[PDB]
């Protein structure tokens, strides 16, 4: 409805970071055209700030998941599980997720707990990411992505 | 049925929270008031079944305790059980009654809010604040309240 995708992401490394926080947004809004919701940006944390997380998801045509180290480390995933609507959402197939993995998921439980996070979601889509290579302008990477991606 | 209480903790890779957390706070209900805690660094070996037997454990709990230092508010130590459709329902439902003891003075909008969210999807809750070392002296107020909160 309202925007293209929903940006989720942790800012608490170096190309994880630049590509997080800078190239993936400016490649999506500024090269491909799409009107992304940046809580960074957009969002005005308030005592409603957890409704409206949700309101702000359910108006977006896709809800990217920008899985860096930090990510893993602070579960920034979490509140996804944990308002009711959001996660229905997800177990129902309501919301399209584009999961970016940008860590090699070292350590047991977060590798399980990352596989019991994508079981819970139903319209579930991965796309790995190597490194700076798939930064490159018009790369595998790039060309998934914005399949991905509505239009 | 088979624990007293399954302790949620998070644990960094400094020593007054994290004292209390992972030294005083087990060895208090343990060695002194007798209870039988699950501690999962001591008594669950991660495995391809990680998730399953968290589950598991905690159902096998008579009370879920979550120890809220800056630490577990940092790296949402909570995660786990609002991810696993069988623990959540165990909250919500209130199949299992939780003790969440915050240590930290929960400090911006987002993890209060958050904070406060998880709360609202425990049906059986109760709160005890941890304001420092102070409250680790034997019976004291603290201990005399989380006692009390304690199955037995």
């Amino acid at each position: 409805k309202d925007y293209d995708a929903y940006l989720s992401y942790t800012k608490v490394t170096g190309e994880e970071e630049r590509f997080a926080l800078e190239i993936l947004p400016d490649m999506l809004e500024k090269h491909y055209g799409y009107k992304l919701f940046i809580p960074d940006r957009d969002l005005i944390p308030t005592g409603t700030y957890i409704e409206d997380v949700a309101r702000c998801v359910d108006q977006s045509k896709r809800l990217i998941i920008v899985m860096t180290p930090n990510y893993v480390v602070r579960r920034g995933w979490s509140i996804f599980e944990l308002e009711t609507r959001l996660r229905n959402m997800l177990v129902t197939g309501e919301i399209k997720v584009i999961l970016i993995e940008c860590s090699e998921l070292r350590g047991i439980m977060n590798y399980q707990e990352v596989e019991a996070l994508k079981h819970t979601i139903k319209l579930l889509t991965v796309i790995k990411w190597h490194g700076p290579k798939c930064n490159k302008l018009n790369s595998k990477f790039w060309k998934r992505l914005q399949y991905e991606m509505p239009f």
